[PDB]
């Protein structure tokens, strides 16, 4: 196999997808073959499609999903609303395992934070990460409260021996501000901050997004991922 | 001693203080002697004073502070900004132990969420709860994202064998939307939802607050907290 990395976050709406896209873009620009697996998508009624964001922003074509739920809710609630079960754990893990190949960086995107249910019954992205021996990249905010949520997520990773590949600040403000600047220094004291994406990066066109991504990450770190 | 409960939250601004006030009020209405302590208060330059707020709302008079910092930031950053040190672990323990008394419910209000550093080095409200054998009451929101934060918080309590006294929804919308109702149902499957404080509870006067508080908690559960 290659390198499997779950891209999780401290919560919902913290920039997981755009960080997934940004890392994919940087990796592809380093010559790395990149696949993204998002087993479960919700909020499809309003048009959510994080795989398409990755495909458009980063140029990834190996974009694997299993289930799509109309309502913009956590997978379990969206599945309950729709009256249909979430996928099975085996579906998700085998899909990722089949995507994984030598020389490839396979990013795995869940929904919401680390402990949200992704597959029936009650299996999370952390469970999946354990099953496929992935490390976890954790997308954080720079906002008030990020320190607790980041420490909570890192503890939960370590509790099941899922290695933390670093943090990415999903949206970095301009100009920072006292709290954002303080949080960035504090976050760097608990884990490597791999990048801090400029606020609004998710709306860029493909060209600007690739330039942003290459600048966002350390070249050597990206190159060493596989 | 009596019963020590730390009142924590999934994060900042989730209603910890109002919940502390609400529980204090319900317990006082049960005849339970209540003390509330706030090891670390930040935001004094903004006028933040959670003890004064619990006193105003619930009529608690036994209010013990320790460290206070001007800036409305996490304790470590507020202390750093003030050129001050955080308190030491033994100072928070002493502050709580001095309050603990048979038949008394002592509430310890944290700053931000459970894993926030309250004492150097990296000492948290969870560490303090371990030191004083306190259970933890977890204030949650009903908003999108609460489920992950609540499970993260409950796992962190269990990782150190800190009993979870239950959850309190810090603000409950009336009427609830689809997500809030789904979240409350999902929260109750995670742990006991002891109360859901009505939105705007913090704005009530002492009489309406006391009524809301007596209505918000199960009086048997409250009385059961303290022997
Ligand atoms: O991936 C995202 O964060 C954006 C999704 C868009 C639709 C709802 C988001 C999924 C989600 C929301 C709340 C919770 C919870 O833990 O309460 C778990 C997962
Ligand atoms: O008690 C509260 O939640 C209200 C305080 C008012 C001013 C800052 C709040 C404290 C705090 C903020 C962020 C974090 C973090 O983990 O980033 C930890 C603690």
């Amino acid at each position: 196999g290659g390198t499997i990395l779950v891209v999780t976050g401290t919560g919902t709406g913290v920039g997981k997808t755009v960080v997934c896209a940004a890392l994919a873009s940087a990796a592809r620009q380093a010559g790395i073959d990149v696949a993204v697996c998002k087993p479960v998508q919700t909020g499809t009624a309003r048009g959510d499609d994080d795989l398409a964001e990755v495909g458009r922003l980063a140029g990834v074509t190996q974009l694997a999903g299993l289930a799509r739920y109309p309502q913009p809710m956590a997978p379990a609630a969206a599945a309950e609303h729709a009256g249909m079960a979430l996928p099975a754990r085996d579906q998700i893990v085998r899909l990722i395992a089949d995507l994984d190949r030598p020389g490839r960086l396979t990013l795995v995107e869940g929904a919401g934070g680390l402990l949200v249910e992704l597959a029936e019954p009650g299996v999370t992205l952390r469970d999946v990460a354990v099953d496929v021996a992935a490390a976890a990249l954790v997308v954080v905010t720079a906002d008030l409260g990020t320190l607790n949520h980041t420490k909570l997520t890192l503890e939960a990773l370590a509790a099941q021996q899922v290695s933390c590949a670093g943090l990415v600040i999903g949206s970095w403000p301009d100009p920072p501000g006292l709290v954002a600047a303080s949080n960035r220094s504090a976050l760097a004291r608990i884990a490597m901050v791999r990048a801090a994406l400029p606020a609004g990066a998710a709306s860029l066109d493909a060209g600007d997004f690739a330039a942003m991504s290459a600048a966002a990450f350390d070249r050597n770190w990206v190159a060493g991922l596989v």
